[PDB]
């Protein structure tokens, strides 16, 4: 229905909608990244990555594993990483 | 730059993460539409059709003509149509 997947949609389109948040997905659209890679390229405040973290992962877009001490991040659903990439591909390029 | 092309696809997400505003988008996904053919396919009351096009176009995201007492309106930034066609690919695909 047109109805449930316009507001699935638009749900995500929420959670992206935010600067720090985008840009976590950004860079996990490129592949699995440790907290720590994370965090050295993001400039956010470590208290604001862990919300953005903690939301991006209730709203099912990323996932982690423990590999030791490291825990590293991915995206988990796949409509998601597709738009993210989009964004990415479109935002990033020069004109 | 990162952060200034963060900020301009963070703002098309925010524009795009409203349910009667990305459902216009999707349906200028497939191309040109007429008002009348917006609010045939939108359930929305018109008055709050008659902002959200005017926030899209605001944000550059659509354009307008006229032809003769028609109004058409099309998608006018690439970048958002892309976005738009991969949310719509990806959302309506059923599992
Ligand atoms: C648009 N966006 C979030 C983005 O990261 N684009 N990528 C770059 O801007 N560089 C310099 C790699
Ligand atoms: C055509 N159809 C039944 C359909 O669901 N298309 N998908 C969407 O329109 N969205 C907004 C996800």
């Amino acid at each position: 229905e047109m109805a449930t997947r316009a507001r699935a949609a638009s749900n995500l389109l929420k959670a992206l909608a935010h600067e720090g948040r985008l840009m976590i997905m950004c860079y996990l659209a490129s592949g699995e990244k440790s907290v720590t890679e994370l965090e050295t390229r993001l400039s956010t405040r470590q208290a604001a990555v862990s919300q953005q973290l903690a939301r991006l992962r209730l709203e099912g877009l990323v996932q982690s594993r423990r590999e030791g001490k490291t825990i590293y991040y991915s995206l988990s659903d796949p409509r998601a990483a597709r738009v993210v990439q989009t964004v990415y591909e479109q935002f990033c390029s020069g004109d």
